[PDB]
């Protein structure tokens, strides 16, 4: 058995890439979604007995685990078109601190620098669906994965605020935290390459 | 007068891109190198009266300033070829914690998550030259900008340790911290685009 964590920020396609690859070497292969806010929190419980986390979140040293980049994935800051900040420009791209944000919450209650919300006006949720619902009701703005918002953007339901901050949306790194145990074994090195490849070329 | 900070991690070519662009709008334009470890520390002194910092370092809210991405730049983890970790593989890519690192030091004495060294065996320096000298004498490993190490890598003097962590070297974001003042003024928006462009296409 090889237990595996992908946070909800990882595209569902990546999910297809990994899985295929792993079954080449491994016979029993359990997959687990989690909020990016609960990813590292989860693996840090020994009982949870995770072997491989694929998450966007960062933490420097975690006991028992090693870290590496698999690649990068986009997110966008989004709101209801009519949302005050509709107009995108730089005075808006500091104003966010003043507006209500819909950020992911964490079991841990705590957030990492990467994921801790930016405004003091915050409304916590567990997953990006809860988030985007509330945001479609112009209740706030929020950041969510590219994949989640592709649809709604074309279907004029949602507007982007991010561009004048990071054009092309906000690239963030995808980490593989893995059990030190695996580092030696070629089984993993195999995954890692084959994974990495199909992620970039199709990233 | 427009005062400008580029940390030493920013390529010297970028330096050419910015400068040209700014003089189109601005008549007096002072440029200032700094260690990436002193970049933010500097601008936070009001006396230093900086208008625009181009740095790799991150900090969430800084009073008086706004933040945005200009792009991404590579670094590599390097050592003397004969260095114990020569062989690169995953057991090495946790072993770094155990080896002597040559990290940048800071006037501030303090380091940000991004820049704070990884091993407990550390030797501080001010600039990447000091660093790479010591590293060519296999005294430690260290991370340094792509530009700094291109030469020496081809000239077999230095070996890379990073690949199996982040292949293609370690992409990190380049930030523009800028005086809230500028946000309105088109002069800057101009810089920002024209800058951004020539940085990516030639990144
Ligand atoms: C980074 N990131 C992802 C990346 C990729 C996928 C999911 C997430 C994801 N999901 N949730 C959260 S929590 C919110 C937070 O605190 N971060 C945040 C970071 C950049 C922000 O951009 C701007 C834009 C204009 C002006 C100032 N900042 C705004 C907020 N962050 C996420
Ligand atoms: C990130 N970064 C730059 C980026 C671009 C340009 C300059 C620097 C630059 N200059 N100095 C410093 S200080 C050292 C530190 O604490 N960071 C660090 C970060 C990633 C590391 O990679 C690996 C590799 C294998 C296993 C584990 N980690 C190692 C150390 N960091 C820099």
């Amino acid at each position: 058995n090889l237990r595996v964590l992908l946070d909800t920020a990882i595209p569902p396609s990546f999910c297809d890439t990994v899985s295929s690859v792993l079954l080449d070497d491994f016979n029993m292969v359990s997959l687990i979604r989690t909020s990016p806010a609960d990813s590292l929190a989860t693996i840090k419980q020994d009982n949870a007995e995770i072997d491989i986390a694929i998450t966007i979140d960062e933490e420097l040293k975690i006991s028992r685990f090693n870290q590496c980049v698999l690649g990068y994935t986009k997110a966008f800051v989004v709101a209801h078109p009519q949302h005050p900040l509709c107009n995108a420009s730089l005075h808006s791209i500091a104003s966010l601190a003043n507006y209500r944000q819909i950020s992911l919450g964490s079991r841990s209650g705590q957030h990492s620098n990467l994921l801790r919300p930016v405004s003091d006006k915050v409304l916590f949720v567990e997953n990006f669906d809860d988030m985007l619902r509330l945001v479609e009701a112009g209740v706030g703005w929020g950041i969510a994965p590219h994949y989640f918002v592709e649809e709604r953007l074309r279907n004029g339901t949602l507007a982007v605020l991010s561009e004048l901050y990071e054009p092309g949306g906000i690239d963030t790194k995808v980490y593989c935290y893995y059990n030190t145990a695996l580092e030696s074994e070629r089984s993993f090195l195999r995954f890692l390459e084959s994974a990495r490849q199909r992620l970039r070329e199709l990233g």
